[PDB]
């Protein structure tokens, strides 16, 4: 089984394929934005030669037209996708949030993942699984209120669940599952190896699609 | 008693019906913007006819446009009490992996970014009026708890990421009793400019109430 996983270097994604090289008959695409500078993910990689270290930005258009190729050197298909890597830079209010954090996030959030999902579409076509995670957030929720303001984070993570949300009932007929899931604030705080053991167990049984999955397993509004 | 609205995207369509109907009341100034006024033939004729109609260049995709519709605004009103931002563009339906690159751009800057910044260029204005109406037109479409059987792709994300900053804006401005809504204009099941025009109107002068998302006709939508 090939799970592939964006943003391997560190936080959740790193947690994740650290999970994953412990697990017998895993191969693991793991992607950073700047993999010599990528220690942690290098050393994982040495001793697990099962986890196969990849470039990608997912803010970066020509990065991503070069992902299917990347992968391809390595796997003949993708069970589990998980699109992991994004950005949190901008809260608070609307007056006060320029111009560029609102392009960043469209960009690096929603168009990154899209355009992601799009190349590496014919790989999890091949795969047996058909698991398709988009890490998405809470925050993004168009009926949940934290008394807070997420700007063009929460912005960037409600565009990304409308677009999952279509892709699930786009992809149903293929048998592929497709989920948004929040991975907890890595609200109490968790650690990333317990959000990583969280949605491991999440990705493993989940086999329905078209839902939005806190990483308890339990369900959020859209 | 004079009230001053500001309507984006006043050529054609619901802006043109809406202006039109402005117009007709006593009292009532309107800045209406055009991408090409020279060619906005209606709208200058409706303009030449009621000099309370001011027509304006903006482009909502041109972040050159929108730095200078504030100062431009100004030289015909000292303030906004009703704000309506209707240009956007629809031009991107059915599935995500049909859907190239630039048609996510395009609905992103066009119906997102554009809305935002104009907002945030005509806020000083609206700050000064007395109703601080703030009107974003939305569509159903763009609500994540409707179900249509059609994909609406870039069109309905960029609505959906619209709503979801409007909401937001809402709780900001709320203790400087602004009123601010999504509106649902109807599909012109179809009604035509001129009947969304007289429902909007109607929802624009009675809403009293701010983070509603609503259709034409007062009801409410989910988010
Ligand atoms: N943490 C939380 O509480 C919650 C967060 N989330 C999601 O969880 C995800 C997990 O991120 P996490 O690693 O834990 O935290 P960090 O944001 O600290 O790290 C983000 C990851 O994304 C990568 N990344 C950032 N920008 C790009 C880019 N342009 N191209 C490719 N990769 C990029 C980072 O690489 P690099 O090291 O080079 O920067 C890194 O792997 C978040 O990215 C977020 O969307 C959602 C809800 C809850
Ligand atoms: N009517 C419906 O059934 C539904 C429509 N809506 C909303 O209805 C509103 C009005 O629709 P309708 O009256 O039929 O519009 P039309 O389709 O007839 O025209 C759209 C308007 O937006 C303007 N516009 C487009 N791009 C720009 C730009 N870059 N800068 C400035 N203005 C621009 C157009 O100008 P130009 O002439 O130069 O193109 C025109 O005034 C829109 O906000 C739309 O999102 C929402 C969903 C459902």
């Amino acid at each position: 089984q090939t799970y592939f996983i964006s943003g391997a270097n560190r936080g959740i994604g790193f947690s994740v394929v650290q999970r994953l090289a412990a697990k017998s008959g895993v191969k693991v695409i793991a992607t950073a934005r700047d993999p010599a500078s990528a220690t942690a993910l290098n050393e994982l990689a040495k001793e697990n030669p099962q986890v196969k270290v990849v470039q990608l930005d997912i803010s970066d258009e020509e990065s991503i037209k070069k992902i299917a190729k990347n992968v391809s050197q390595y796997t003949d298909s993708i069970d589990v996708f998980v699109s992991n890597a994004a950005i949190a830079k901008s809260f608070g209010p609307l007056l006060n949030t320029p111009r560029e954090q609102w392009i960043e996030h469209f960009f690096t959030n929603v168009l990154g993942p899209i355009r992601l999902f799009q190349e590496l579409y014919p790989l999890i076509k091949k795969g047996t699984q058909k698991k398709v995670f988009f890490i998405s957030s809470n925050a993004g929720s168009l009926n949940l209120d934290f008394g807070l303001d997420f700007s063009a984070f929460g912005q960037s993570k409600a565009a990304l669940n409308y677009s999952t949300k279509e892709l699930a009932r786009q992809l149903k007929p293929e048998n592929f599952i497709v989920a948004a899931v929040h991975p907890g604030v890595v609200e109490t705080k968790i650690t990333p190896e317990e959000s990583a053991a969280a949605l491991c167990k999440l990705f493993e049984s989940l086999n329905t699609t078209g839902k939005y999955l806190s990483y308890d397993g339990t369900e959020l509004p859209w």
